[PDB]
């Protein structure tokens, strides 16, 4: 909700409450989802200022304050900030932005992050250019310096982040990508590597010195009507765990396949239907496994802007015998969202 | 404060500066605040959106940001949300909301939950049903569907959160609470009984598979009078531990009492007195031990809705001989807070 | 941004989404700023509110949230409350707040805390009355009870903080500082003792059962320009460590200077020239060794009052020869900022 504006400047105040629950069968460790409340809450910034007619600045924070820890020792358990970053655009140059902010291959993958629940699930978090990464300076142009309506670039310069865990770390690496749109329809190609960190390296699984990840994509987007396609690839970047071994590392490669279709109906209810599946292949013992595969069903119903419900189901089609140990069970989430 | 409101939806974004201080002598270790600085802070928003004439929809988040730590290692310490969740009301139905809330039982001890600065001591954080809870789904009528004035009633559903301690923890369970208020008067029914989980149980004291709390309440409140009382009883929920033997667990069973006369002047000056006492019973070694007890005396003033000032007093009636290592030192809290 | 301010209450809700990084050669071990990603983001409140014409109540929260760390394990890395308090401000009487804030000696420090970048040096956190420290009380007046304008004061009670840390730690002292201000000229000085405690004191660096820190600033504040210049001292209150032995306590003595010369442009461009000098002496082992050394020079350019990017250089002087382990190398800061 846009708060303030007044001499140029305009804030926006927003955030969410989400009464959240996952039903799945057992201790919800071998199901898809797990299981329980998950209840959470966003709280986050949008500013924009109008420096002059061609110039403006802009900023962005975006927190998230999980509402199902106690009060106890476990009550920061899982907030963390998804954004943060300050940039800004001129005329028809293009845009520049650094901070925390989303990998440029999200350009493309956030075709089919469209699920009333469940987030796109190649889009991970401080996984290279794929999701939401630290220090990524990123340049974008917009309808081709304005000579060419609907033709969008970006590039992006992801800067290293040695962390103390290699999965949350990252060397550096540079990233683009290309998208048309015309009428409804988008069409994107996004793709990026990045130097992988001595610790990266000194992993039980994945082996190389340089992570890609690239991804395709496809949208019709209009008429109440939402379908949309993706197709990517990655080398050393998926991160995996063998729940057997306790081993950890990077996926050498993967398949990434993933399709949404939904519908908007005029009173209010869009139901969703989706269906994902990644599988790496060659990983260091187990040759090739799949990570993500299921079909979704479920339906979101906006009471209007500020309220909606909506129930995600999960038809886990990974079988028992994953040799990872990911896990083979269904997961329902229904929630109840408030938001401003 | 109400910072938003347009096209049916108003945004209260609220929060307040609270400067505290305890004056406990020694460590404040034996006495029954602690001592020293005390100062945090809260900011929360409470959403409502009209979805339409009888349908409204709402949300609501409160943090807690403790002010008295370093910017060091223990910045965070004490921090967490308090409240977390969205719900809709339509009509003369009722209204049902889910996240993290407070417990049914709450409904009665919120009537002393009254004094200046000690907050109710019954009234418990993730501990059942008496103080806030995580995963609780929760239904009020109020005035019998419309049919009986005053006449209201709730029942609640609460989730299992097995959680990695036994004091944290919760099984599944149901609580309900009626309530009737004419002309000043309120008088109340709370009553909740839920699982406890394996690790509630592999504890050293309390034994049952089963834990239970109802309070009872009756209150006058008008003619800038206030006065309230509060009894109720608990098996197996009351957290207690042994400060010698260095063990813990919950009460087998206690009987709480809870008084509170006020009376608000018209310049600002809100006077307090109070008395509490919660005895535990069958403790496991023990026998019989006093928890909480103590007389109150202490004044708020008003400057206005923004600012006030208050000391409150603990009169600490526990003795140095307390079986179980509670506290016989009296408390004095001064605070002065802003809030919007 | 004020986004509220009604009924002689007005609630001004800030904040900033600051893109940062750090260059530095090597692993930023050895150098003056460290190296890499150090985006951030801030969120605050100040409220005030009138309660008749000669009295005002206000109050202000003020966090930091970091912007450089996963969305992993170490999310809440480095974030804190920079502020917490509530007071009162009385007709010409003066004003009085207590809770989390600015030590007294800051009173004059403040006035050479212009860096682009880089915060004041000797300006630490929870290190008695140079910079943040919880649980003071503060008095302060102003025009000398109106009746001398332009002289100041301000007297201040710190609360003992035993933290878990002998460096966030603290034992209760008092400090005061007297500032005069006439016509662009700004002269002050500033004074505050207090008690180490045991943890302090059982500490391998530094000897004492009682620290100390005054500092004395002059500045001409006025047409553009900005020079402004501190010179202090202390006891036993500056935390060192020595990065060979991995020992730690406080400098015996020291003595820190500090200038700064600043001109705003016009157009926006900002640009300044510091040097800072502070050197311990009688180190426990070493004898007289700098621990911060370096000119600054820096430009910021301000779009307007809610953008803004600056470079900020660090011309280490430290030589790789110094005792503590003190870095040697150069730092360059490049910042963007969007604020309200
Ligand atoms: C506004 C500051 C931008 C700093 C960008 C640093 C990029 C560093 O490495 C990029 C490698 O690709
Ligand atoms: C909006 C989602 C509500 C989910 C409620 C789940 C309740 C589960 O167990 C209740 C046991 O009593
Ligand atoms: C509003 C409460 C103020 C409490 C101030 C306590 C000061 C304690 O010690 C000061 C030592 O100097």
């Amino acid at each position: 909700a846009e708060i303030y504006n007044k001499d140029g400047n305009k804030v926006d105040l927003y955030g969410k409450a989400v009464g959240l629950h996952y039903f799945s069968k057992g201790n919800g460790e071998n199901s898809y989802g797990g299981n329980g409340d998950m209840t959470y809450a966003r709280l986050g910034f949008k500013g924009e200022t109008q420096i002059n007619s061609d110039l403006t600045g802009y900023g962005q924070w975006e927190y998230n304050f999980q509402g199902n820890n106690s009060e106890g020792a476990d009550a920061q358990t899982g907030n963390k900030t998804r954004l943060a970053f300050a940039g800004l655009k001129y005329a028809d140059v293009g845009s520049f932005d650094y901070g925390r902010n989303y990998g440029v291959v999200y350009d493309a993958l956030g075709y089919t992050d469209m699920l009333p629940e469940f987030d796109g699930d190649t889009a991970y978090s401080d996984d290279f250019f794929v999701g939401r990464v630290g220090g990524v300076a990123t340049y974008r142009n917009s309808n081709f310096f304005g000579l060419v309506d609907g033709l969008n670039f970006a590039v992006q310069y992801l800067g290293k982040n040695e962390r103390d865990t290699a999965r949350r770390s990252n060397g550096d690496g540079v990233g683009g990508s290309i998208s048309y749109e015309y009428e409804g329809f988008g069409i994107v190609g996004a793709y990026g590597a990045a130097d992988r960190t001595n610790l990266q390296e000194a992993q039980p699984l994945g082996n190389g010195k340089k992570a890609e990840q690239w991804a395709t994509g496809l949208k019709y987007d209009a008429n109440n009507i939402y379908l949309a396609a993706n197709y990517g690839e990655t080398r050393n970047a998926t991160p995996i765990t063998n729940k057997f071994t306790n081993t950890s590392g990077f996926a050498n490669k993967t398949q990434d396949v993933l399709l949404v279709a939904q519908y908007q109906f005029d009173f209010g209810l869009r139901p969703s239907i989706a269906y994902t599946k990644s599988k790496a292949k060659d990983v260091e013992g187990i040759g090739d496994v799949d990570l993500v595969n299921y079909f979704e069903v479920g339906a979101t119903y906006y009471f209007n802007k500020n309220m909606s419900t909506y129930v995600d189901y999960i038809i886990n089609q990974i079988d028992s015998d994953n040799k990872l140990g990911v896990g083979s069970d269904d997961t329902v989430a229904v929630g109840i969202v408030y938001q401003f």
